[PDB]
């Protein structure tokens, strides 16, 4: 009796999407807890290991325990997936939570990197290595304002090849480590990438920086990076050391994570100062660009995500209608839906055949439905692939509002500029698609205006 995820575990909702695959919320069937199920699908993330390699590292990870490192509980396996059940953390990304505060300060970074120094010695003593660390790697562990710091992923890179989708790969220049890019790497990437994290959290800005990836990656290459802006004025000679020794290009010469640890400055500013208001600031800005550009490309891939599961809906149900009629019953809508997830395998949400049903259900209580005398299935693909589209849209709006700070309600073509050189769109390209939106424009365009510049960008 081999285990199988969803005798155990019944998906409750989506927590959002991560590197490598989808996380869902689960809960135990019997006992009622609840947990992070982070879900890859086989087909869509390559595997570098073989199965031996992968399953010893998962052993060895769940026996593993640090305040601050994502805890995982349990590993399943069946043909088209693997399940990685952890901890559930309800306060999100750090950066999110930084940009809300009122005041920031060198005690509260130093709060924050020692918090990860010592998650990432911890995991180095046992021969992990995170490799891609990042801001989106760090939660929070609950919405309160002392909360611990989780840093998750620690152990994926060695096994998937991560995506090159540019949705998937959208702000991850800055921290990569030089050696990574030459292939010749060890542990002290991720000493690195924190030293990039502490640069930004002190000035608000990134070290490497550039108009695009490719631009990105060739500053990180060439390794040079300054503290010439006023901001650094601000800021003590301490900090500026422990960042010079994390960001030193040959590895074998940088400073380890655990005599990071005992730096100066960790020492002095985690013990019982002005604050730094640009900092906060340019954060505030630099992650509004970051948001505004992830929710463009997913919202570009919805919409053709949509486009391909309409099309394919449609022909289930016209082949499932062996009347000719146009007319379906609750459990062919059913079975039809089910065959589009054979096809794709795209729905985390959709973990087992009665997560299937209730959306089904929610699907015809939507639509002026008698659900029990059968349905027009051209109008349930209607409303179901809308539903779909939802919680994308509404995230580019919210996206938008939230990067409009002035609340002006519109993007100058300088902001435009900024957020498509992260996205990685052409310049030419969209300039030319602006053009023909509005023929009029004067170099800003409102929320509708975007919109329809990125419908046209995915070829709508
Ligand atoms: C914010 C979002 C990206 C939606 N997210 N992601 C997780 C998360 C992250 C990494 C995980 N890794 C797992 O296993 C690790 C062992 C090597 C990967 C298992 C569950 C995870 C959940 C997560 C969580 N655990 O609460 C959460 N809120």
């Amino acid at each position: 009796s081999t285990a199988i995820f969803s005798d155990r575990y019944k998906g409750q909702r989506v927590l959002g999407k991560g590197s490598f695959g989808e996380v869902i919320l689960c809960k135990d069937k019997i006992t009622g807890q609840e947990c992070a199920v982070k879900v890859i699908s086989k087909r869509q993330v390559k595997q570098k290991t073989d199965k031996e390699s992968l399953l010893r590292e998962v052993q060895l990870l769940k026996q593993l325990d640090h305040p601050n490192i994502m805890k995982l509980y349990e590993f399943f396996e069946d043909k088209g997936y693997f399940y990685l059940v952890g901890e559930v953390y309800t306060g999100g990304e750090l950066f999110d939570e930084i940009i809300s505060r009122k005041r920031f300060s060198e005690v509260d970074a130093a709060r924050i990197i020692r918090q990860v120094l010592s998650g990432i010695t911890y995991m180095h003593k046992n021969k992990i290595v995170h490799r891609d660390l990042k801001p989106e790697n760090l939660l929070l562990e609950s919405k309160s304002k002392d909360a611990n710091i989780r840093i998750i992923d620690f152990g994926l890179s060695t096994h998937f090849e991560a995506s090159k989708k540019m949705k998937d790969k959208i702000g991850t220049a800055y921290y990569i480590a030089p050696e990574v890019l030459h292939g010749t790497y060890d542990e002290k990437c991720d000493v690195w990438s924190t030293g990039v994290i502490l640069y930004i959290l002190l000035s608000g800005c990134p070290p490497f920086n550039g108009a695009n990836e490719y631009d990105i990656l060739k500053k990180v290459e060439k390794g040079k990076y300054t503290f010439e802006l006023p901001q650094w004025k601000k800021v003590s000679e301490s900090a500026k050391d422990l960042i010079r020794k994390m960001l030193t290009y040959v590895p074998s010469m940088r400073i380890s994570a655990r005599d990071a640890l005992d730096h100066e400055w960790i020492q002095t500013y985690t013990k019982e100062v002005p604050s730094l208001d640009n900092a906060i600031l340019n954060i505030r800005q630099f992650q509004g660009t970051q948001k505004l550009a992830q929710a463009a490309l997913l919202y570009m891939g919805s919409k053709l995500t949509s486009q391909d599961e309409t099309k394919e809906l449609t022909a289930i149900f016209h082949k499932m209608d062996k009347n000719g009629d146009g007319q379906l019953d609750r459990a062919e809508l059913i079975e039809g839906y089910k065959e589009l997830m054979r096809m794709k395998g795209q729905d985390a949400s959709m973990l087992d055949a009665s997560a299937v049903e209730h959306e089904v259900d929610q699907v015809l209580d939507a639509v002026d439905f008698d659900k029990n005398g059968y349905i027009e299935y051209s109008e349930f693909v209607t409303v179901a692939m809308d539903r779909k589209t939802l919680l994308s849209r509404e995230r580019l709006e919210r996206a938008f509002r939230m990067f409009d700070s002035d609340n002006s309600g519109k993007i100058s073509s300088t902001e435009l500029a900024t957020i498509f050189g992260v996205s990685d769109v052409d310049s030419e390209t969209w300039k030319s698609v602006l053009s023909e939106v509005d023929k009029n424009n004067d170099g800003e365009v409102d929320f509708d205006e975007f919109q329809q510049m990125l419908l046209k960008l995915c070829g709508n």
